[PDB]
This record gives C-alpha cells, structure tokens and sequence, in this order.
C-alpha cells in the first residue's frame, strides 16, 4: 500500500496563525529526511522572525523557490539559491491554497500571474524542479542570489557571490554571507533539461547580456529557453558548504537522471520507511497530527558533508569525515535536548552516532561543544551547554561507535573552560551565577546544574571518581538560589544577598533579567535530575502537588512573545514548562498528569495551519506530541527513563533494530477513557510510573487498561 | 665578503616624509624575498592611507609587531597577528631612531618605556622574534588579534577569531576579516622558547584567567614567563591562508630550531644572492639608493601557498598547486605592469612562470584575470586588465613552463567577457568608452587599447588571424578620442559629441571624471604601442617634441594627492607619466631624454626617509630607478624592447641564467657626463635607441661613451 503512512502528513500544519494567534514557523516545501535541501516557496521578499522558514499561510504571493531553511525557529537564516519561473522576466506571483498540494518529498503550486505550474521534490543533497508553461508562451527561469533573510538583522550582508554559465545546460556559482551564523559559504551546481538560448546577468544596476559569468554582492540571472510548447522544464540544483566541484559530484551520484516522477517516488518511499518506524492506530485526525509531528522531527538535523565526506568545520577550514560517516548540523539544543534527542535514540541510533561525532568536531576545532549550532558553527543562542545531556544520554544507553574517552574530553573541557554565558570560575566560587556578574542567572544556574549532573554520570561510568564529586557538587548548586520564605528560585548578587524586589510572574528576555524567555513560576520546576530534592524544598509531596495546582490554574497576565498556549501559568510554547505536567506522578497523583497531558494533546495541538502553541523549534514541539501521544516522556532526558503520562492513540508499534518491536496497546471503551487503571509490561503487572530505555529497546509489549475516572494507580 | 651588497640596503628609505612632503609608504621591518611574512613594527594603532604599511618615520611610539603588510600602497590592509613584549601588561612603547637598526632580513629597536630590546627576522613563511628583558623584571608577551588597518574603511570587521593555548610552549589561532580585500582568513601557529607560567585571554570586556581557548571578534592574549634573568625570549610564528595545521607544518619545515642568529644569517645570505643578480659600481649613495630600490621590487609579490602547496583560491575554496610550484598574490598591476614585471622577466624568470600561473588561477575560478589582486582575490582598484601585458610579455619572451593555449583562453575571455569597468559591448559598439556610460573613460580607453594590442600580439603568435584583426582594430580606438583642434585625448558622450567644457590641467580621481588620478596633459602620452601614430596626430616629430617641452616646463597648479614630484606637469609620483621622459628618443632628440631622466634620478630620488616622489606602489617607483639607473626602460612593457635613457652608474652586471652575464659599462671623466656620445653592443657600434630582451638574455656587453654636452647621437 504505497502512501499508507505518507498520506497522513500535512506540511501546512504549523505554517500560519489564525486571528493573531501562534505559528509553528514550519514550511510546506519538499525535503528529505535529515537532508541538506529544503526546497520551498518564500511568501516574503526577506524572511524575518514572524516567518522564519520563509512561508506564511496568511500570504498570497510567492517571491521564489529557495533551497535552504530552518523549521520552527524564532530567527531567520539560510534562504539560499532562489529560482522563479516566468514568461516575461517577472519575479513574483499570486497563488491560492485551493491550487496547491504538499506531501512528504513533494510540493506543488499554480503560479497565477502567468499560469505556470511549479512542482518540487528533493534528494539528500539535490533539489528537483519541474515547471509547466502555457503552450504559446516563452519559458524563462530567474536565479536570485541576493534573496535572503532580512538584511537589517545580525549585520547580514553578502560578502561575495558568483553566477557562471558553463555551457547551454549548466550553471554554477556560490554566495558567502553573514547573519545569525557568522559566516556561511553556499556553493551550487545547476542543470536544465532544455538548452539556454539567451541570458542576462546583473549585479544591481550593472547588466550584461549573453555573458558567461558575473561576480558581486547583488547578483541576478535570467535564462531564456524559448517556446517549449508543452514540454515541461526540469531543473536540478545541488549544494555544498565547500565547493562547486563537490556540488556537481553530489548531483552525479544522487540525481543523474531526468525523470521527475521517479525522484518524487523515491522521496515518498524514503519517507514511508522513516515514518513507518512508528506504526500507529487512532482517529484520522490523530494520525494526521501524529505523523505530521513525526515528520517535523525528521527534517533536521541537516546533512552538511558532501558525498565525498567534505564539510566546512567550525574553524572555517575544509575537512573530511570517514567513508561511512556523515557530518550534520542544525542543533537547536536548548529546545531539542529535552525530547527530540531522546526520540532519536529510539528511532535513529545509527544517526545519533553521527550527531555526537559532529558535536565533538566543534570541540576539536573550536574548543568547546555546541550551544546552538547553525551551518557548522555556534551562535550561542539561549543558554546551557546542552550538547552535554545528548552525548551523555547516547553513551549511557550504549549507542554504538562513539569513542567514550574522546567524548569525555569534549564534555569535561566544555564544563571547565569558561566561555560566553559560562563563567565557570564564578560558578564554583559562588555556587551560583550572581545576577550582577552574569545575567539570565537563575535560568543558567538551573540548566547548568543539570548539565553538571550529566557530566557526573559520565564520570562515574568511566570510574573517574574525583571528577564525579566535583560535578555532583556542582549539580546541587540549584539549592543556593532556593529562597526559604517564598519557595521560588530567585536571583542573588555577588554579596550573597537576594535581589529586591522580586516578582515571580515577571517575564525576562535574553539578557537584563535573571530568567530566559519565561518567569520564576515556569523555571521553578527545572531540577529534572533531583525532583525529590525539589519536593522536599517545597515542603513535601503534598506541598509540591499544591504548588503545581497553583501553576496550572492561576490565570494572571503581566509578557514575552515566545511563551504562549496557557493552562494557568503553564505555557506550552516554551520549553522550560514541557516536562512539568509529568511531575504529578512524582507527587503521588498520576491521574493529574494524565488529566493535563490529555488536555494539552487535545486542545493545544490541531490539524490547521496554526498547528502548535508556539514555534516548533526544530521539531521539539512535535517531539513532545510524538512522545506524549505514545504515553511517556523523558522528564530527565539523560537518565534513560520515560515517565508515563496518558496514551492518546489506541496502539503504537516502534519498529526497532533489528527484527524487534515495542508494542504499546490500550484497552478502552471510548476516547473519554484518559485515566490509567493499570499497566502490564511483558505480561507482568507494572508498578512503576516509568519505563526504561532498555525495556523499550529489548522489544516487548506494554498494555494500558484505561477508564473514564481516576483509578488510584500509583496514588 | 659577507654583507658586501646587503649593507647598502637602507629599509628606512621611503618610510616617512619631510616637512609635509611625500612618502613611499615603505616599511623597515624584516622580510624575505617574495615572502609571506612582513614582520615589522606598527607606529599607529590603526594603519590608514597616510601610513599604509604600518610605519611612519615621524612617529615615536610602537604599538606592536605584526606579520603582514603591503609596501607602498595608497590604502592599508593586512596588519595581522600582533605581538608586543612587556613586563607590566603594557601595549605600547616609546622608541628613538638613534636606538634602531635595519638591514635585509633584520630589524631591531629598543623599546624605551620598560627597556626591552626587540629583534626580528624571517623565513619565507615564518616570523622569528627575540626579546631581551632587563634582569630582575618579569617577561610577558601580549598577542593582539584585533589590531588591524583602520576599521572605518571598506566595511572592515573581524567576522570571527580564535586564540588557543595548546601546551606550555605553543599557541594557535586565526582571524577572518573583511576590508580592501573582501574576505581574508589568516591562520597562525606560534611557539615560545620558555614555558608559559600564567596567562589571560579576553574578548573585549570578557576576561578569562588561565583558560586554554577563547573565540570572538576582539581577542587579546597575555602570556607570562616569569623572571628570565638575562635569557632572551625567542618567539616563532608561522602563517597560512588555509589552516593551523598548514602553519604548523610551515614551521616544522622552515623553522624547527631555536638559533636566532642562524635565522638572521640565512635571511642575509638569501638577500645577498637576490640583490647579487645585479652587481653595480657607483658612489656610495648611488649604491644605497639602487640596492634599496632593488630590495623594494623583491619584497612582493607575496608567497600565499603553504609548504604543502595549499592556498585559498579566488572562489574561496582550498586548492593545491603542484610540488614544484608556488601560488603568489599581491599584484598591484596598474602600477607594476609598467616596469616591475619587465624587471622580473630579466631577474626572476622561474618566479614569473609562477606569477603567470597564479594569475591564470583567478581566471579559472573567478572568470577573468586579475585587475588588482590582494590575498588571493580581486579588489578592482584602478583600471585596465593589466594582467594581460604581463602574461603576453612572458610568452613572447619565451619564459618557460607556461601553457600557452590555456593562457590565451584566460587572456581572450578576460577581453570579451564584460565585468566592472570593462563594458566590452559598449567598447566595440562606440570604438571608445563614452563618459556618460563609463566613467574614467579617457584613461580606460587609452589603457584598454594597449591591453588589446597585447591580445593581438598573442593571437598572431598562435596564428589566430581572425582574433588578431579584432584586437588590432580595438587597439586603435585611442584615435576615436583624439580631438583634432586641441590635440588632446578628450571625453565624448554616447551621441559622439565632445564633452564641453574641457580643461587639460584638471585632475580627476577614481570616478566622476574621465581621467584616473591625473589630468589630460599626463594621459596624453599613453599610446605606448603606437608612438608613431601619436606623433603623426600631434602634427609630426617636431610638433610632438614641442608638446613634450611644454609638458616638462609648464608650472601651472590647479589637484590630486597621488600625483606629485613635478617637472612642469610631469609628476613622477604617478605612473601614467613614467614612460614619458623616454619619448624624446622617438622625436629625434635623445639628449632631451638623457637630460630629463638624469634630472629625475638625481633630484626626485634620495637616501632619506622621504626617499621617493610618491608611494612606492609595490616597488614600481623603485623599479623605475633600477631600470633608469642601468640606462634603459620598457616604454612598451610587452614588446621586449628597452628604450635607452642615460646610465647613472659606472657599471652594472646582470647575472643571468646560467653562467651568462649582461655587462653594462661606461666611459666617463666625471658625473657631469650625462649625455651619450655613442654606444657599442658586443663590439659593433649600436645605431638604435633601444636594446632587445634577447640582446640582454643572450649575455654580452654594452658600452656607453658619455660626455658633458649633447652629442648628436640618434639626432
Ligand atoms: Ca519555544
Ligand atoms: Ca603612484
């Protein structure tokens, strides 16, 4: 049954916002799993934070089809190498959603101004286009090398670029550009299925007719093919971070032929194998939401090395991975360490080895592990050193092919070598970040303490007992900001005094406040490695339960743009809250976890363009759905335990390595049955409120008996 | 006799200006012939156009010793990797010229604030330092990665950089920076002869004590070695355009040992072999001026490829030359095609093969040959496509190892593929550049017509007869701007009308005027490939002679900063005039050439800091002296003829390939004997006013009979 699973993915979920609500910043264009190429229309001349992927569902004009982007980020970048079909040298066109389709590996739209049909597909490193022009009209392609994310942010400018016509069917070039990533070099090689008859190249006002090459900072091409009289024009475009030669080789290996439908079909088969890793059973809407979410987790991290292994490293030099390896980038770690990376350990252990290796390369050539990585380099966005949980998690779980001593070097040195937002001599001297020395101090203290717990766990695994003590002590530094009267984590200055005045509802931004894109209410819960300690500090399990109740019911509104989708003070759009609904289990009240998780799944996710309660954040919003719908969530994303919530779907099957399955099953009378009555794992009654990574990866079956009313299970 | 020739070089010639006069923009620090490293003190925090090499003789403060620069340019760039010795973390110091020495491959200065002695030398790709601290004082080195040319020009900013301490004796890093060259990557590897005891790294206000690495845009290091108590600190620094690994390898191969005096001695031996290629006899002052000029021609073009052959190409990718090859850059072509490159065909034919190959690489990866090349890429400074005369000249003269068909491809395509300041479809449609379509139109028309003559000559050599006609016709386009009433070359618009009003004294700049850094009086003479045509147009030899007389005696003053050193309207500081004193030969009055050449040599060159009548322009001012002092000059620098002037020196011997000499000899009673009475070449009386390249390269002897009064020779 071809398209059995892929037919459920709706790439328009998360591409817009309804009224003035919240968008995922997802894109509907074609891509391949963990690919280099995201071939998609831009509905803006210059993508910005409100439409960072390049597309907005509320818009009606397409300004070209570019080949790279981020999914669900709060800042725009990439947007490289932009083609537009036309008959009269035009650069934009109207379109309607009524004449537009999208599915895994495929996008189509009718461009209405000149009645030209556009279809897109991809391979791992190539974009394939097919354009159908009216019979009797001239066929032309415009290449725009200036089109990019907004040039008024990040000091973004094109340093240099080239367009070069090699023969009548081939064009190469490149651009070097600054932005959110400090410096990116994007090389291309392009071919046409019909010969170029005439052409024009320009750089701003400087125009050159039928000229084989141009160099500059504001380049544009127009290639004219004449009357095609019903033959569609097929275009192929390969990219590289290193060279035009590599891009050409990427095309020779992955995309040598000219059969468009064959490319489309392979892309669909590829997505069917990927999405097939979790087979689910539920309503038609739930399958659409679930498979679309699973898709969003699998469109990055992005392939960066070429088919010959070469890539631009973090010291801006050209290097090569081994034959069986792939260098990846796009690591939105402040979001993705929480759920996306745990999800990859279940579904993509072979890729996780390459992700870890890619992170370690930043250490090897830049001096510390990635904080937030984009086009092979760090941009320091957000806080923490959250490569560390990801590398730790992979090693403790036994993901194969990782050099452990080298990984520990990287992790250790990243934790003792001070760098922006990590003053480690301040850290160990005070036992916290003082707000007057390091801003975002309370968020950093909580998140960094968690990173240190991870280092400790890795030290213990390698019998490095002195290191263990050092990092274990550091992991307990959250205590130094716990205020004993108010029972919030609050900021202190270097004299050890509590900053006055303090309001736990007050949102901070990305500096000038002790919290990062949230308030003290939301950050209170961030001790994922020692919830028992946190419970004790709050005044015991009963006290901790009541504080959670206040958190989930208190509707006061002070503000920050990123935090949205509210259940009291709980904002599902920002990921400090994401683990919190699972904390009622720890308090002795699992039914409350089941209640709130079910509320969020049913109420804050949907199958319209709005889709999500905030930016998808490289699929972290989606990974939350994937996990929670299956019925468990990695509260501590480095301890290899998944905390039970409430399974949404009737059944899920995880297709694992190799010949193995983890089968999740439900006994229910209706969808109102959201409370767990009991759980069985491999025939034995299951008394804990978690399952382990080993429980899943061994293969087996887990059965949930559900009911309409709270049971008493784990109570 | 060690230092027989090197003792004559005075690196302070051209480093200053006296009253408000004119400087060469030369530098006194250490370098090697055609090297990668120019290790020299900067007397400014941020070098600008008034001190573009980094040093000014009128200054009394040193702000560090950097490792790269240009010699004699009108804009600053490079200035990379800056060390400063100190005992108390200081960044600047007073010095006096009384306690400062310099000679080929060596610089020394006493830094007076803390009484520290600095000595510098180089290899091809390494800089070697030796610092002597007072006994009883702490030894420290500051590394400054922000120090550069003025950041308010060219949009210059550091994109990213690194300092990284590898062990107690080794530091690596890099910087990526924009400027006059669009994008440069400079990687380094450094070692110390004593172990680092403590250290600090910072990025702006962010300071990290005893921390092994830092990344950012404004980086500074301080390394502390303790009390050395009389042991000098030796530092070694290698560079690369590609990687830290390559830089380290450059040090392993060229500079593995720790004997400073041995490095100094090899640098001096290397310079003695180079300067020894012309052995001269004259007064002590003339030998100082001559050998210093010869030195200035040999400090660039600069080595860019590492010892493994790797280099950054003009498409910003990493490539590799063959084993026996070297990739070079720093091609100040608008100046250097005139005399410097002709000089290299006599003295450096083996290097010229590599220069030509390096130029062709820009064509291969960027689409046309270099106009003005800097750190492996074009910056378009000035006008013309003046790689073309250089490549043409080398091929016609039979410089070996140049692929001629590939070279012709590069030359041809660079002459028909339009690009900035070369609208070739405008060129062939109008038979000139119309000022209202292309500015600097008269200068471009004259200089481009000369480039086209060169292409024609190359076409004829390869029996490409259609091409010959095309480019020969183009070479005659100077005629289309010759005004028949006024007898100047003047600007026209696209309707073919002469622009009114027109003043032949009025200087233009680099746009908005039809002349480039000069007036119509100075550009009038630029038809070096058809002086007979120019003579006819002026009204015959008598008329042409009289126009030259007016040019050399008319003292009116309107203005431009670059044009200076005046003999009437003749300005020796700018190179459009440079061939003009030799034109009296063509008019039938060689004594007048001999008079004016002798005046310029004796009056506009000197052995003080001012030194030259304008910027040295990568040794073009110096190459003029070298040629003219020997007694001939390449008026047409692609026809292989050297036009006779007046020999200044008693004797010169050119030491050629191999076992061959060209011996130039004079019969004279005193230095007042400046007029040529007769000339002998290989025993036969020499009736022409030129000698050929073959006459010189075959070896032989040329004798000038001189006298106090004009003779009648060639009259
Ligand atoms: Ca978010
Ligand atoms: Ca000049």
């Amino acid at each position: 049954q071809a398209g059995e699973i892929t037919k459920y993915v709706n790439p328009f979920i998360g591409t817009g916002a309804i009224d003035g609500g919240l968008s995922g910043n997802n894109y509907p264009g074609a891509t391949s799993p963990f690919g280099m190429i995201q071939l998609s229309p831009d509905t803006s001349e210059a993508p910005n934070w409100g439409d960072a992927s390049g597309y907005d569902y509320n818009r009606n004009t397409i300004f070209g089809f570019s080949h790279t982007r981020l999914s669900g980020t709060g800042a725009s970048d990439l947007i490289d190498i932009t083609l537009m079909p036309t008959s009269s040298g035009r650069t934009s066109s109207a379109f309607t959603h009524d004449e537009e389709k999208a599915r895994p590996g495929y996008y189509q739209v009718m461009l209405k101004d000149e009645n030209i049909n556009a279809e897109l597909t991809t391979t791992q490193r190539n974009g394939i286009h097919r354009y159908q022009y009216p019979a009797g009209k001239d066929a032309e392609i415009i290449l725009d090398m200036d089109h990019s994310a907004d040039k008024g942010s990040w000091g973004r400018r094109i340093i240099n670029s080239q367009i070069r016509i090699l023969n009548d069917h081939a064009v190469e070039g490149y651009r070097i550009i600054t932005g959110w990533a400090k410096l990116r070099k994007i090389y291309f090689y392009m071919e046409f299925s019909s010969p170029i008859l005439t052409s024009t190249l320009r750089d701003g006002g400087r125009v050159h007719e039928n000229t084989a090459v141009i160099n500059g900072t504001n380049l544009h091409g127009c290639f004219r093919f004449g009357q095609l009289n019903g033959k569609p024009l097929t275009c192929k475009v390969a990219l590289s971070s290193v060279s035009m030669e590599n891009a050409r080789q990427n095309m020779e290996q992955e995309a040598p032929h000219w059969d468009f439908d064959r490319y489309v079909a392979a892309a669909d088969a590829d997505w069917e194998k990927q999405l097939g890793k979790i087979e689910v059973k539920g309503t038609e809407v739930q399958k659409e939401i679930f498979y679309t979410a699973l898709y969003h987790t699998m469109i990055q991290p992005n392939t960066m090395s070429d088919v010959n292994g070469e890539y631009m490293a973090a010291d801006y030099t050209t290097r090569k991975v081994a034959n069986n390896e792939t260098h990846y980038t796009t690591f939105s770690l402040w979001d993705t360490f929480r759920a996306s990376h745990p999800l990859y350990t279940l579904l993509e252990p072979e890729r996780v080895t390459d992700f870890v290796k890619s992170m370690i390369r930043q250490y090897e050539y830049y001096g510390y592990l990635p904080i937030w990585q984009l086009w092979g380099q760090d941009n320091y966005c957000m806080i923490g050193n959250h490569s560390i949980p990801v590398i730790t998690d992979a090693i403790l779980k036994g993901i194969p092919g990782i050099d452990m001593e080298k990984a520990y070097e990287a992790v250790y040195n990243s934790s003792v070598t001070s760098h922006p937002n990590s003053p480690f001599e301040v850290w160990e001297k005070y036992g916290f970040m003082p707000e007057n020395i390091q801003t975002q101090s309370v968020s950093i203290t909580l998140e960094q303490a968690f990173d240190d717990w991870c280092v400790a766990q890795l030290a213990a695994k390698l019998n490095k007992d002195a290191d263990y003590q050092r990092f274990h002590k550091r992991s307990e530094y959250y205590r130094n900001l716990f205020h004993p009267k108010t029972k919030f984590f609050q900021s202190k200055n270097d004299k050890g005094e509590w900053i006055e005045p303090f309001d736990p509802y007050q949102y901070g931004g990305n500096g000038g406040h002790p919290f990062t894109e949230g308030n003290a209410w939301q950050y209170f819960w961030y001790v994922p490695h020692n919830i028992q300690a946190l419970m004790e500090l709050t005044g015991g399990t009963k006290a901790f339960e009541q504080k959670l109740d206040t958190f989930f019911t208190s509707t006061y509104k002070s503000m920050n743009h990123n935090a949205s989708g509210f259940v009291g003070q709980y904002a599902h759009g920002n990921e400090p809250s994401h683990h919190v609904a699972y904390l009622y289990n720890f308090a002795g009240q699992p039914w409350k976890t089941q209640k709130y998780v079910s509320h969020i799944l049913n109420t804050l996710y949907n199958n319209t363009s709005s889709g999500y309660a905030g930016n998808d954040d490289c699929g972290q919003m989606s990974a939350w759905y994937v996990f929670s719908a299956m019925g468990f969530y990695p509260v501590n994303p480095a301890d290899g335990r998944y905390i039970i919530g409430s399974p949404l779907l009737d059944e899920c099957t995880l297709k694992l390595a190799g010949n193995k399955e983890f089968r999740i099953r439900t006994i229910r009378k209706s969808p109102e049955d959201i409370y767990i009555q009991s759980v069985t794992l491999n025939g034995k009654k299951h008394k804990d409120f978690f399952i382990t990574h080993q429980d899943i990866m061994n293969g087996g079956t887990m059965v949930f008996k559900m009911g309409k009313k709270p049971s008493g299970w784990g109570k």
